[PDB]
């Protein structure tokens, strides 16, 4: 689990989303497994807004951050779950490192601020949805 809140939005893993999520809906898009929702209360978060390739995560099942190297965001091909069929998911970032299905929504980020969520992994691998080109989220 986890969620990024930055001015009047919450960006949460699609799969993740709840009804009141989907009450407040301002975004969503299925091939990136995003969704972001309104609040009624300011976000702090400040969201990165470069080309860094190393960052920190949060991993839930470690109860640990990690430094990563993780890859431009890209088309990934990911298994089907009782979310989504087998697709391509769009504005992945995969790296080496540890994840777990409940570590989805642990924040990545670098020396600019949120870099993305996570969102897959298996086989030693972790994926991150890029929120890094969302730039209404600033405005
Ligand atoms: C953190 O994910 C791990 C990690 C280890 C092992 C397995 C997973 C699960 C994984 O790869 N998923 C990809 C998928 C997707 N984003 O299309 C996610 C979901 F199904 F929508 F919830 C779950
Ligand atoms: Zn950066």
């Amino acid at each position: 689990s986890g969620a990024i809140y930055v001015g009047n939005y919450r960006v949460v893993n699609r799969h993740l989303a709840t009804h009141n999520d989907w009450a407040n809906l301002v975004w969503e898009d299925s091939s990136r497994d995003l969704l972001v929702s309104s609040t009624t209360a300011q976000g702090c978060d400040t969201i990165a807004r470069c080309d860094c390739q190393t960052g920190v995560y949060y991993c839930s099942s470690r109860r640990k951050h990690y430094p990563v190297s993780f890859s431009k965001p890209s088309l990934i091909f990911v298994e089907a779950s009782e979310y989504y069929p087998a697709r391509y998911q769009s504005h992945l970032m995969l790296a080496v490192g540890h994840s777990e299905p409940g570590d989805c929504g642990g924040i990545l980020r670098c020396q600019h601020g949120v870099v993305g969520i996570v969102s897959t992994g298996g086989n030693g691998l972790v994926g991150f949805a890029d929120v890094r080109d969302l730039l209404w989220l600033d405005e």
